[PDB]
């Protein structure tokens, strides 16, 4: 049991709410890779922790993350001209470089000191694994920026679906740590047919790794079919690989009430499906079931297109792709789930582990501790499925 | 004069509004009994005092209707399947029968229960009780729905403003002369007076008025005489004409949106049979309401007035009566002020609506069995009528039951 | 800086805000004459200083602006019959004339003299319908404003209705410089300068101030001074620097906190002046293709306002076409209400700080009973107006001895 | 076996064609009296026999059916104003009344004897059973308005559905004489709408008579299949009617106007008691055939090859036969995907198609011998006493013995 | 020069026409194997030589290509319920197998006959059929463009309102691609040269001809030649060269004389060549996003195809987006049936006349009895393929040892 105050303090990331200041102590995932395009290429729109944000590639090819709004007079940079190693709004012509300084100012006799005085909130940025990257805490928390759980290096295929969704990260991230609705709402979708599991959480400190343990068709003696989902606080999870590559999701909150899910399939080349691939195998396609914001098609006032036909014929949800049957269970809890009135269980141990886990960091790190999972996960530390005795994936 | 404060007594729902738990003691539509179709159907979204809602009729053919959001997480149940003496939330398989009964976990080894109301299907509609369970009564037949071999012809739409304006506007025999002028016509009327006499007499369980215009003819000694009746808290049994009759009940969604139901009713022989309400009243779905039944008329639209129409002398130039209503329910807002009104003589049942329901909730909130429950309901003799009556005759006297044969 | 306090004060007009009562103490434009059409014509519905309004025009001409909800039981009177000399509610009947008088209620004996429904004195003057919105017994006598002199002059008016706060909307009036920057694919029309940063000079009056934008010019930039002079008169209006043909100003009416009827308006003598749907084209405001019926763009964020980015790397500067919907997308991705507490200004914007100065001062002057600015003896007239100009850099620019441009 | 000049001898109605003149032999269905509203009413645009017409009622309440290009230079008297007892064109002020006398040319001086002198293409018109009928014949041949086999009389509720199809005639009526179709195509329609039999081959049998023929259809009760029949006892009144076999509260009728060559008005009707009758609304809403729902404003349905008549293949995967909602629906998408004209020279036909095989036999000889001057078939001295019928019948009464008459009460 | 009746010869295909017996006597793609999915799966409807056909995969996992109409009354089966080893037809319940049997008549008594049907096999990611006289039906052999069942073959489809030969002439048309496609494949595709009028050379063959388009190398252009080699392999599939990672291959198929099913390949090693959405996604071939759910286009002529005139001003050739959408603008706008009476040929169109030559010579022949081009001992094998190489100035092209890319 959770109170409304508990509550708020691990959803809030918006301005002064604890776990955003947590959360930026992290290097955060912006937008992808593919919205920047080539240099000079169109500027782009991206939210996290409640600010907006401006997104380009200069004439040298390096990639600015900025505050959306003009340090002049605040309109959006959104609509500048990005040339010439610039990003030049449209009203007075200020042009700011991808680390905010202002070049120039076509409107202010530049014979003066404010083009050397002002600069523009900007943040460093890296390129990394097809998303942009930036670090949006304070500037000396800075850490060096070390190659994630899901990408040894860069000669790993990395595909990625990303998703828009109306609601709160915190709902998402427990959809991805929940070993039971698998069994359930995927049911259609997804060695063992068995819907109930029991749930054992190891805690660490990058956050903590959970096995679910299933009856495999028979063998149950002597048998256990383990799935180890890990957490990597603060907001991405290790989903059990398959036969072929590896699945994890990062979640971004854009605000209080929005999220950027990143779902991603990684490995060898020759094993992992392309972008489009993974797409379509998700229902993730733009210009399908995303519109060219990336936010889904699929939504409350059409029912996230269910079929209630598919449903008398069989198929589980009658919703197409199974992140969709996610969404349409995550958002339908609300902008923002009311956790007070759960009612959880033994399948549930993962969620509460996380739940734990997460004020008690927020509550250290608002007493002054470093931030979790900012100590001294890794490219081998990450997900497994195995059929393991009673008591990462490539070529 | 009201208050702003009397106004949001009289008109709020939600939560613990004194309202809201007074409204909560009768049995209350919840949805239409097409919605639910046959056993084993697809679960259907609803909204009463606030809460949300699934309705669903299971294999036995029992329905139920519970909150929306699963006990487990509160994902939607209204995506659940609904089979096999059940539904199934789609998350961890959870399954609910009518009764709130967690029935199955699919997920784990009278352990836990789901909010869930009793039900009752009669008249086209499925009601539920939602007040504390030990205060539900035994459910009577309600004034507009004699026995089973009555034709119930039922208009249902979800209109985005606050209940009340939308009963006042049932209780208000003048505004047929004004807004309904070019449907009501010299359907049609014995009279030309435009503004009536208005005379009321207060009841156990709402209250009946009179419309008293002079007839076509003989208005020395008689009057044509219109009798309506509220049945609090918020339906109206409008005057019939001489084959059917008409009544309208209207459950609060929440604080600023009402499910309205108008019903044909009577001898099936005489009485209009579904669509053919619908068409006449201009509310068939998929024309004039989406498939959730609300209207495609609204004020960015203008309720499809035609300027021309009204310059061709149709006098509002919106086509089918009651949307013609709505048009000036919506545009009082969604919760009319009351506190700026200029009422008049016409308005005296609008008034006395006004009063009785403030002391109701009054009355309620200071541990008064709420108005109309108990020995005092009204049922199928409680009615409403139109004739032309000698002046020497008291209305309140007059002896009248549903046109029927 | 300014303070949050200050900003509220400036911008906020719904009610009882202070801005609000002293804008209402000008002739405020409601809506065009255009939009009233014949009389006995469909009413109008309008909306100023958060107040619904009606306007309609009965069997004699003359043209009504009240109160939009029935006084009766506060149905829209825009649903009502327009004929026989006033507007008639649908619900029960009430009538009521320009006036507010009730005429008459089909529901009452008339045991119809006693109620009086929210009514304003009215006045249409180039092609708009005004309203006196104020106390009565402090309204003026209707004199014309500095950009319709009399009669025989061509007004054509492009309204729209922005939803943004009025106050963003005028600064982007008397702000020289994007001139050179938002439009420099625009006004590239009749410029003798390539200058983008003009000096900047003010001159406070007594019904708002004239500035001046001083640029270098094409020849002789030695001695000589390209002047363009705009003309801010309170509460929201300017006088735009002229063509060599016609005039060109804008007036803003605030339809409530966060959003404002913008018109930009083209006047001179009939032969040289555009008429309206030229004028329309010209600026991308056409109703049915830039505009919907109710004068609401149909360019908006979320179409970015259908800035083409191909159009961008081909020289086109900004991508959006019609030079005040390129202002449009600068004013409406500030926010609805622009906050200034975060504005970081240079010396280009010192007709805009002249503008926050003068501003605030005239409704804190206002709140304590001072005369409203530039009612009274004050006000503005033909006489006042704006040019552009080549002048010598040895005539002050405040003596130079404009007209508005004619013939 | 058929030919294609057979084809087009049954099929073609376009002003050449023998049908054509055989069909403009009996009065004929244009349009719904709902169609044509009040007096002074909008005028309404038909077309039948390849001839566009005009419908409105005057100010007297008296309905012309007239064609739709006025007499004067052609424009489409559909937009003119129906006002004073006539039917104004816009272009020049020309007038006509519902008998196409030209009551006035507002823009030739009345001193021109023209007014007196032009007469316009009209017809006789009759209002029954919720239809405007003309007879679009010589006038000569025009016989009386007897009341039909499908209306009795005035006191029976006439509940129609309209639907214009963009097919040739022949290939619908086809459809509404063919018992065997029902088991397959509206087999979870009329799951056994009740039907006592879960037999699909049913045994056929004919018998002429002077204005089409009656033919019955012997099925295997789920009771007594040892020494009883169950009949289904359909009627054909040529040309183009169809009495199908009515359930236990009203009568069914179908009845096909040719609109032209690959065109056709659809009325499907139920009919009877007015207490056993369902409204036209709901009547449409179970044939799922509302205007504005499942067709657009002119009765032209939204369902298509396009769309695949929205057949939805996850409800069929359900159990659902036709995965298609509505029963005239499910016989739509098959009447239509076999394209404009049905090429019957490609049939396969069986002992299930007898009737269809007889409705051919009969038109195509009829026609012949119309195309050479005899009395059109159904003409001559040739009502509701003839009607459908369903029963479980014993096994040594002959059906064409049997008297079942409408259903009533 | 050509006649209006040579035309007619080499273009028409339905019924009658010869170059449709002949076409028929080769094994013909059908549609996609992605399009009939899952056994018992929904039938599809597709095109071939003017005759609709219904394809579908039964409950056992075969496919079955037969006649759209049912052979009783003609209806849809395409309608029809597919389940139990049969289509059955909604009509009267006739239910026929992969086949052509009847297997059943719902409304016919139980105490040979036979539906137009055709033999099929699934390969390289297409279902194809046999639509010429059965005893003329050769063994399925592997096309020179997916060798093996380990290749990855990768295609967009996309169904054009135009006559299959113009746009096979576009296949084999190699000075097109310096002009059209010349903003996406550049000296994104990549290739060693930046000349645009190149030497060209024919090699006629038994089953089609292979050409050399001989442009001069960026350098050395003295001793080395940049050669570039396309094989038609008749009757109108094209082995367009490789890039370095993989090959591609473009196959034609009639639907009837103004309409084509299109097929645009990627072939090569699953660890170098595209996946299908990856493949359509860079050509801008995607279904729900450029196609509709039947593989039409969205572009057409009344959207200009979508040419974006801004683009084309910033230096983007075409402004058209995906190489095949330029290739479909000028083959629709050349008019359903190019009139090649019309045409004014040179150098670089010398592969072009040599196909309309070798076609309406194997159509004279084969009408009089000669065996159709590339059947029998004649056949194309893998063993032929495009490639693209440096290769020595005196080395005849057409002996150099290429194989297709792989590694
Ligand atoms: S607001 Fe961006 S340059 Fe002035
Ligand atoms: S929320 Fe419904 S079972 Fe989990
Ligand atoms: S509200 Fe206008 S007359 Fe009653
Ligand atoms: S064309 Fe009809 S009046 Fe002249
Ligand atoms: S038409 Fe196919 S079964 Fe009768
Ligand atoms: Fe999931
Ligand atoms: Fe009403
Ligand atoms: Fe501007
Ligand atoms: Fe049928
Ligand atoms: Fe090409």
């Amino acid at each position: 049991m959770m109170t409304h105050e508990e509550n708020e303090l691990l959803c809030r990331v918006e301005g002064d709410a604890p776990m955003g200041r947590l959360m930026r102590r992290h290097w955060t995932p912006i937008c992808l890779v593919e919205e920047v395009g080539e240099p000079d290429g169109t500027p782009v729109k991206a939210r996290a922790f409640g600010e907006d944000l401006v997104v380009f590639r200069d004439s040298e090819g390096r990639v600015g993350v900025m505050d959306e709004y003009c340090p002049h007079r605040r309109a959006s940079l959104v609509y500048g001209r990005n040339e010439e190693g610039g990003l030049r709004c449209l009203y007075h012509g200020w042009k700011m470089d991808v680390d905010g300084n202002v070049l120039e100012m076509a409107s202010e006799p530049a014979a003066s000191g404010m083009v050397d005085k002002v600069k523009h909130t900007a943040y460093p940025t890296q390129e990394w694994a097809g998303m942009v990257w930036a670090y949006m805490g304070p500037k000396e928390t800075m850490p060096e920026f070390l190659p994630p759980a899901w990408a040894p290096t860069a000669d790993t295929r990395v595909s990625i679906a990303k998703v828009l969704l109306p609601c709160n990260w915190a709902q998402i991230l427990e959809g991805a740590i929940d070993s039971a609705h698998s069994s359930s709402l995927h049911s259609s979708d997804m060695p063992s047919t068995d819907k109930a599991p029991r749930m054992q959480v190891q805690r660490t400190g990058y956050g903590f790794r959970y096995a679910a343990l299933r009856r495999p068709l028979s063998n149950a003696a002597e048998n256990d079919y383990v799935r180890s989902t890990v957490f990597v606080a603060p907001a991405t999870a290790l989903i059990p690989p398959n036969n072929l590559y590896n699945v994890a999701n990062i979640n971004v909150p854009m605000d209080d009430t929005n999220t950027a899910f990143y779902f991603i399939a990684w490995g060898h080349p020759s094993q992992t499906p392309e972008t489009e691939t993974w797409r379509k195998f998700l229902r993730q396609t733009v210009g399908v079931d995303l519109d060219q914001n990336y936010r889904p098609l699929r939504n409350e006032a059409n029912k996230f297109w269910q079929d209630r036909n598919a449903m008398k014929a069989g198929n589980f949800t009658g919703i197409t792709g199974f992140p969709n049957q996610d969404v349409a269970m995550w958002l339908t809890m609300g902008p923002i789930a009311d956790r007070t009135h759960d009612r959880l269980g033994a399948s549930d141990l993962a969620i509460v582990e996380f739940r734990k886990q997460m004020l008690d960091a927020v509550k250290a790190f608002e007493q002054g501790a470093p931030a979790i999972g900012t100590g001294v996960a890794t490219p081998t530390v990450c997900s497994f499925q195995a059929i393991v005795p009673k008591t990462y994936v490539w070529l």
